[PDB]
């Protein structure tokens, strides 16, 4: 069943495709926590997500925590066993393409510039 048309204080969700070395044995110096079976997720959410970015590292500025993945190197991360995850980090040479998303709420900034001394 459906109310009606609704949709209010939506949210914009953007991906971010970001190339990971890996470094000396941290490599792509991240860190998975949940899975399909075992959503760690107070909430409940059966998605992989970064709960661990070395802030040292490779990670560093490429991914954040809670970058809810979605893809990796072409593998679908949505609904998988945290090992299946991780696997593809593990099989990864040195690089890896991991696909995230971040809720992007619908705001609105004015216009803005440089500033004086």
């Amino acid at each position: 069943g459906s109310s009606g048309s609704s949709g209010m204080e939506e949210v914009i969700w953007e991906q971010y495709t970001v190339t990971l070395q890996k470094d000396s044995k941290r490599g792509f110096g991240i860190a998975v926590s949940g899975g399909r079976d075992n959503p760690h997720f107070e909430n409940g959410e059966t998605s992989i997500v970064i709960s661990d970015v070395l802030p040292g590292g490779p990670a560093d500025g490429l991914l954040q925590e809670n970058d809810r993945v979605v893809m990796v190197n072409g593998t679908p991360m949505e609904d998988v066993l945290h090992s299946f995850a991780v696997q593809q980090l593990r099989k990864s040479g040195k690089i890896a393409a991991i696909v995230v998303k971040r809720p992007r709420k619908v705001q609105v900034a004015p216009l803005s510039g440089p500033s004086s001394g």
